[PDB]
């Protein structure tokens, strides 16, 4: 499937469309970032990116969230199906004017704190990047929704699910489509 | 086998013609979505969908639906063989004039709604999720045909098959045909 | 070994050849169904069908068959070895005129959970079997019932007995034998 | 060694050559059949093919015999090496006046080979046997029935006896011998 | 996924940009050796190199950072998300003033890792890239090597006050060409 | 590899310089048939054969011999390292004006139902390479199959005075097209 | 993998750039030979070697050697980090003056190595004694000097090996190199 996957691939690549399909893994992240890189490089015109995960890897979540907002363009951000953990970081880094959502979308801010591995001598050094994650993490989605920090750290469960209207009414999401020509470009 | 399918791929893009063959699963679907979008971007122009399948993950056929309802592109559904499950739903994503069937074709709304894994604490979301599910695709299938959710709900079960003239009579397909000259385009 | 079928399917497409070798399976119909769409959107000009097939997936066979009824072009169909099963349904897409044999190839027709579904299980079977036995009476002027008799064992046929069967309707050796429809 | 094979197909289609190397199996069919049938649309001009093969399935030196005669273009045949089974099989597919050999080419044209359909194998083995000295006769000049009592297991022909038994028309050990049609 | 890697190389040079991710071995130094040397035959252009690397073979990181020292085109240095050990090391082959990093960037410098000879060959290696650092930083080469007994981890403020690391940055337009 | 090798050969085909590396297998065999083949079809002129090889099959090597003598190109042939078993069967196919050598080269000429058969076999086998090598270097067949018994290696100069080797070259320019 | 080495190949190949990276291997021997002979094919004009190698396999550094001598094309020796055993053979291939190092570059030029053991003797010394000969040659120093040198592993830097004769000039950018 490498070659189809490829020859896909390019054809995507031509139409400014990216692509962000299932778990957000390290393959994925590397991919999607040179795919922006690239496309920036290119021209200055929007980029499209089609967000359905239902999680994965935070770091290569964090990867793409620092491409989107590191590039020039602007990334207009569809979500679709479900949006989850590291796949609503994703979507977060677009700016709220481009953020569009299809009426059955689901979206999970909560994001899994991961396991710790290595030495014991080295377990301060653990401590703070937990807090230090938890606190980026906060800033951004209440950058990005409006809620204050606190406020998304204590709505922020295991289980606390937004719907399409609900993540319309908390900040997440500008605007409900069914249609691209529902788009407003900024 | 990949550089087969990757060169009959290309040629199949450059006529607008996608094919949905077999199990509806995740890597059916991200290749069918990519497509329909990369055709949307090069033109307007009709794209015809050639589905005959058994069923499949409902997720998947999903997202099909979704991206055939998002593109401006209209798709001309043509069904031969089964049409059941997730092929049924991504069959009624297409408007109702652009539904063609083939006279042999059996055509399966029911949705198996089975394989649910995960968490024991997740245990109430996957009870709205299987119950809000049912209600969308109800809705969708009585959209497609004229018939009311309740009536679909009511007709739907597993063993409730239709044939060509009956899916006609039923609404859900258009025209049956057997030559491609019988399609009258949008 | 992908490269090279690669580059000799995409030579094959340029000349309008399309080969049906071996097993019939989900595979082949997936590439075969594409190869006659993308044929038809280049031009109607008649397509040439290779088949030497031994058996396969019924289902698959249809596929094919449906999508040869389905497009413009007409489809020349030559048969060569064995023709059999999901080979000969294939091979029964074709117009009458349009079927030919090499002398030495053979043909074989042959009928392709819990206890309620079993039940449920063996009506598809028979309405399989029946549009089946019709297919082929369609293809070659028998009734239904005698295509079924016939069809309950292992029913071999010669070249010579295929055409008196009305599936063959020509005999040849060269290309240089086939009449286009329309001369 | 696909992107390599796939380089040298398409080199070889360009100049109408076709090579049968080592033992004849399905694959090998398969290519051959295609190249052939390619080779057929894009000219008439002659097809050269290279012979060295010690045998293999018969079904598939019958499938490129059959191409071989149902194609348009004459197969100009060179044989090297050992010509054995299938792949004397498709030697003979090509005219006599056509078929040539190196000086150290062997020939052997003998070709090996459920309980309920038992009655089945019998009749296709005698069938397969009759229909191969008839193909050995034809392309040689003998009678079905000398070129049957002749090929048996270890019956070979050297290039010169091929050459008296009608196999082959001209040993040659340079391109430039070759006279076409 | 070879195909897909292989056209993203492709486009990515077309744009003099070169991406260091993951752990550094022979391979990535093999392509990042001659995608440097190609991209300055092509031209002396800057070229821009991403940097997110949690370690590797510093002998790896060693013959990229002699290729990016050689070129002509000066390499604008992005790190993200980690940049530790060789991948450090190529890091600081840059100008400083070329040395960029995202906010949330850590970096982790640490020693490297018959017999009598094998030390000799240790310690200098260790003396070598003492002196690397030190110079790509500005410290002195007895706090680069008392700092890096052990894992030394910075975080982005931390390593440019440290001199490792000349600006935090968020969007490639905070990017200067020199 | 397949993808470097498959360029890799596109470039020297157009060059007509065809590499004989490695173990003499059916697989190199099939393509240095094809490649000498297709480079006889497109013109008449100098085919360059660079042939190290540890040795291999010998109806392998005698398939690239058989091409060699068939096409109407000349083959120059430079042999270089080991020339050892199949790869000395096919150096030996070009005229002797166009065998070159390397200072370093060593050469190696080794011999390859019922089991009475599959000894005449072999004994034509042997004898018929006896012959070849006879033609070749101007020894009689005697001398060849009595040296072939064991394992008889012979230096670059050891092979001129052998008759196998014509000239010992280091440069190219050396070479004289016939 | 292959797809990306094979798309950088062809871009080196047009910049008639080859490299020898990391450890010396048979499959690596393959493709630069094969470079170089396509290069040479190409044109006469100068080709860049660049060479940071730890060592290798024996056989494999020879074929470089012989096919850097056999060609036409100048060939421009680039050494840095360590030029070890093959490294070191396929380095001494250039001519004196087109053999560049970069400062820190360190060289080592000494190479490591059943019925008829007799022949396995020979073979030892003849390789030891057809080394000494190019290393003699290719640095001015005498075979016996070199053979001394080769008894252990002697190893040289930049500036011990511009004095030793082996490297013709230490530089630090492409610009400092001077083509024949």
């Amino acid at each position: 499937h490498g070659a189809i996957g490829a020859k896909l691939m390019e054809y995507a690549l031509k139409v400014r469309k990216v692509f962000v399909t299932g778990g957000v893994d390290e393959k994925m992240a590397k991919d999607v970032v040179q795919q922006l890189h690239i496309l920036a490089s290119i021209s200055d015109d929007p980029i499209y990116m089609f967000v359905n995960s239902p999680g994965g890897h935070v770091e290569s979540g964090d990867m793409i969230f620092d491409a989107i907002r590191f590039i020039t363009p602007k990334v207009i951000m569809i979500g679709s199906g479900s949006v989850a953990s590291a796949g609503a970081l994703i979507y977060a880094a677009a700016d709220k004017e481009n953020r569009y959502s299809l009426p059955n979308t689901r979206f999970l801010l909560h994001q899994p704190s991961g396991g710790i591995q290595g030495p014991a001598s080295n377990i301060e050094i653990y401590r703070r990047e937990i807090v230090r994650m938890k606190e980026r993490l906060d800033r951004i989605f209440a950058e990005a929704t409006g809620q204050t920090p606190e406020k998304i750290s204590a709505d922020t469960e295991r289980d606390f699910w937004l719907n399409a209207e609900e993540a319309v009414q908390y900040g997440l999401v500008n605007k409900i489509i069914v249609s691209e020509r529902e788009i407003t470009l900024p």
